[PDB]
RNA sequence: UGUCGAACGGCAAGUGCCCCGAAGCCAUCGCACGGUGGUUCUCGGCUGAACUCUAAGCCAGAAGCCAAUCCCAAGACCAGAUGCCCAC
C-alpha cells in the first residue's frame, strides 16, 4: 500500500542563492530572478545550507504522494537555471 | 315626435337621434426607455514529473451560476443617524 522510494536533492552553486523562510524558496542570479510556491503532500521544503543543497524529502508514500515530490524538482532546477540560463521562446506565422 | 298659447326658452323619448367636442383615461393604433462586473466548466493550453493539460504548480475564457443595477423592505425586531419634548 505505502512505502518509501528514495530522497531528492539538488546541489546550488555559485551565482545561484536559494532561501529556506516560511518553507518557501527564493532563487536569483546574474541574469534574472524569480519566486514562487510549490506545497504538496508530504512535501516540505526545507534548504539544508544558504549555498549547499536543496533537499525535499517525504516521509510517507504512495503513487501520488511519489508522482509529485520530483516535479518540484523539475520546478526548482529551472528556478536555478533562468535565474543565470534562461529560456527563450520564438513564434513564427504564415500567410 | 310629443309638449309647455306661440315664439325665446325648454322639456319628455329611463342620456331621442345626430355632427363636433376639450379634460381624463387609453392603444404595439401613439410614445419613451430596457447594451454589467466577477466566477467557474466545457475548452484551447502551460510545466513536467512519475515524453502532454495536472499527479501538485497554472493562465484563459461563450454560457452558466453569483452577486450588482432593478422591485419589495427589521418579525433580520436597525445600539442606524437625527428632530423635538412632559406630568408624577
Amino acid at each position: 500500500m505505502v512505502k518509501v522510494k528514495s530522497l531528492c536533492t539538488l546541489q546550488i552553486p555559485e551565482g545561484v542563492t536559494v532561501d529556506v523562510k516560511g518553507r518557501k524558496v527564493t532563487v536569483t542570479g546574474k541574469r534574472g530572478t524569480l519566486t514562487k510556491d510549490l506545497t504538496h503532500l508530504q512535501l516540505d521544503l526545507r534548504v539544508d545550507k544558504k549555498n549547499r543543497t536543496f533537499t525535499v524529502i517525504r516521509w510517507f508514500g504512495s503513487k501520488i504522494p511519489i508522482a509529485c515530490l520530483n516535479t518540484t524538482k523539475a520546478h526548482v532546477q529551472n528556478m536555478i537555471t533562468g535565474v543565470t540560463k534562461g529560456y527563450r521562446f520564438k513564434v513564427r506565422c504564415a500567410y
